[PDB]
């Protein structure tokens, strides 16, 4: 497998568990620090990063009834400049740029208690596909599916339903949606970290997935595996292989990586393209920092880059 070694430029530092890199509708850059703790208790943060200086600003330190959150993944909304944040303790949050936030669900569409989430991905229809590797949200005692298969997948629909679409994953992590050239969502990719697998489903409609299949194989026997992911404009899937020092690049058909990207650190966690560029921002847990490097082409447009009232 060919390996490239692009130049990684430092963006910002000292962000505990640096995760969920995302750009909003105005081009502002955000990062979440899920692993910030105060007195051994969760005190996760959502930060805005000044790309010119690398200076950090904590806009939100989510907590519900005294229970601090562990914000781990993000997706920018299209119709409003707000961020949908996957939280390991609080579930799904909607965070405004002013720092205020709301907890979306304590229970799913079936009345079952919500599970802590890690990452999410918007399809072009506005439905949010979410990975939930943690156990029940606060006030329940914190648990995570790294050893046992109790991780779930949800789909938060346009009509406000939090639907559990699958279960029994050993730490479902990164998640991505593949679209047809006409914009129709048709395939969901889900990373299962410790098992070194990428799973796929056919998206038949909002909150309707079928035919679970082992889509790709993550290299290595190191502790860790696939974390965050995103598609480039040609539908190649870039996946952060936490613990391997590489970001794997899968072709449209999956299977084995067709290329690897060597990182100057062992724990790449998540990544995100800056709109209209080849620049990929990468968070990593060796130094707990954020970097950026140039990919071969532009990223696949995120839902927030599409237009509700577009014509073409
Ligand atoms: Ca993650
Ligand atoms: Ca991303």
């Amino acid at each position: 497998i060919p390996v490239i070694e692009p130049l990684f430029t430092k963006v910002t530092e000292d962000i505990p568990g640096a995760e969920g890199p995302v750009f909003d509708k105005n081009g502002d850059f955000y990062i979440v620090a899920p692993e910030v703790e105060v007195n051994g208790k969760p005190a996760g943060e959502i930060l805005r990063i000044d790309l010119k200086t690398g200076k950090k600003t904590v806009i939100c330190k989510p907590e519900v009834n005294g229970y601090g959150g562990i914000p781990a993944g993000c997706q920018c909304d299209r119709d409003a400049n707000q961020l949908f944040v996957a939280d390991m303790r609080l579930g799904l949050l909607v965070v405004q740029t002013d720092g205020t936030f709301e907890e979306i669900a304590k229970k799913d569409s079936e009345g079952r208690r919500m599970q802590g989430c890690n990452d999410c991905a918007f399809d072009y229809e506005g439905n949010l596909w979410i990975t939930a590797p943690a156990g029940e949200v606060a006030p329940a005692d914190y648990t995570r599916s790294m050893q046992e298969k109790f991780g779930s997948i949800y789909c938060f629909t346009t009509d406000g339903q939090m639907i559990q679409v699958d279960t029994a994953f050993q730490f479902p992590n990164g998640i991505a949606v593949r679209h047809m050239n006409d914009g129709r969502p048709y395939q969901l990719i889900v990373a299962e970290t410790p098992t070194k697998k990428l799973w796929s489903y056919d998206i038949k409609g909002p909150a309707k997935i079928e035919n679970k299949k082992v889509w790709g194989h993550i290299p290595g026997t190191h502790e860790g595996g696939a974390d965050g992911m995103d598609f480039d404009e040609d539908n190649n899937l870039l996946v952060a292989n936490w613990g391997s020092s590489h970001i794997e690049v899968f072709g449209p058909d999956g299977g084995q990586p067709k290329m690897r990207i060597r990182c100057p650190f062992e724990k790449p966690s998540n990544l995100h393209f800056k709109p209209q560029t080849k620049t990929i921002f990468v968070t990593e847990h060796e130094n707990n920092a954020v970097w950026k490097f140039e990919w071969q082409r532009n990223g696949k447009k995120q839902y927030c880059e599409t237009l509700k009232f577009g014509i073409f």
